[PDB]
């Protein structure tokens, strides 16, 4: 709620567009996020919604995450995502990423408090 609500805004939260069509957005976005830092993480995703609508998901559908389980909600129907593909080859500040767009599902877990989303789990 205080590091963890935030780690989970940081690297999935994009509620300023409804969607990401370009290899710009990913590159971009993972250096503001600076997810790049340090070390650039393989493949990454985020959400292309409210930030309200996303932490609904923690009171919607009750799975299984894919460790210890339940905390973990899923998403009624179909969130705007993006994935941040990474790309080029080179284990240094070489990092690229491509830009997939799909219309997948969320499972996130939630440290209600009122309720925040700190893990993402699956994206479907």
């Amino acid at each position: 709620k205080e590091t963890a609500a935030a780690k989970f805004e940081r690297q999935h939260m994009d509620s300023s567009t409804s969607a990401a069509s370009s290899s710009n957005y990913c590159n971009q976005m993972m250096k503001s996020r600076n997810l790049t830092k340090d070390r650039c993480k393989p493949v990454n995703t985020f959400v292309h919604e409210s930030l309200a609508d996303v932490q609904a998901v923690c009171s919607q559908k009750n799975v299984a995450c894919k460790n210890g389980q339940t905390n973990c909600y899923q998403s009624y129907s179909t969130m705007s995502i993006t994935d941040c593909r990474e790309t080029g080859s080179s284990k240094y500040p070489n990092c690229a990423y491509k830009t997939t767009q799909a219309n997948k599902h969320i499972i996130v877990a939630c440290e209600g408090n009122p309720y925040v989303p700190v893990h993402f789990d699956a994206s479907v």
